[PDB]
DNA sequence: CATCATTGAGCAAATGAGCAACACTATTCGCATAAGGTGGGAGTAGTGAGTCTTAAGTTGCAA
């Protein structure tokens, strides 16, 4: 787990660099999924948009959601909400049981923090 | 003599439903408008039979 100095430090980092990004400083090059979510609308910007690319560059949903929360400055609350209104049923071993359904609200919210937190986990020695 | 099935027993992991607390915005509510404007209007018209109640008219009748 990371730390909260990594954390505000990190966080901090990620607010320039999406407040550069989403004015459009970036080229189509870094990725085509940076280049889709251009489709949706400096040397720090690039150094850390190589790191965060070639880290995020595996899952590109999660990375999507990280331009969600940095680059556009969208709430959790809003992003686990579409998140939800996204759901699939699936196998959970629930409160209710292993039954196979849509799942809460409060699911969709924790799995947004945890896939917060591994998603700045994995970003930070980078 | 050993062992296991077999009956209790409770737990972590996970999750679904909340909670309070702040913070922000949509909606709603309440007030103002300076030349002058000083008695409504539609109201049905072809029911009849009865019954109770006043209201008034008349009329013995007694001091």
């Amino acid at each position: 787990n990371l730390t909260k100095e990594q954390h505000e430090w990190l966080n901090g980092w990620l607010e320039l660099w999406g407040a550069w990004v989403y004015s459009g400083r970036l080229e189509k090059r870094m990725s085509s999924v940076i280049a889709k979510f251009m489709e949706s609308v400096d040397d720090d910007g690039m150094l850390i948009s190589q790191v965060v690319d070639s880290v995020m560059y595996i899952d590109k949903k999660a990375f999507g959601i990280l331009l969600s929360y940095y680059a556009h400055g969208s709430s959790k609350h809003a992003i686990a909400s579409y998140y939800h209104r996204v759901a699939r049923p699936r196998k959970m071993l629930c409160r209710g049981g292993g039954r196979i359904q849509k799942p809460s609200l409060a699911t969709c919210r924790r799995e947004v923090d945890e896939i917060l937190n591994a998603s700045l986990f994995m970003i930070y020695p980078v």
